[PDB]
């Protein structure tokens, strides 16, 4: 849940796994280790 409209700012690495921003590269790909790694089992993923 984020709350502010106005002053979105500039974040181009944003994790699209869950909805992060990232304000570098290294910092957005360094946040995704949380997501890489496990997938989502069974018939369906989600
Ligand atoms: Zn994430």
């Amino acid at each position: 849940g984020s709350s502010g409209s106005s002053g979105t700012g500039e974040k181009p690495f944003d994790c699209i796994d869950c909805g992060k921003a990232f304000s570098d590269h290294i910092g957005l790909n360094q946040h995704r280790r949380i997501h890489t790694g496990e997938k989502p089992s069974g018939p369906s993923s989600g």
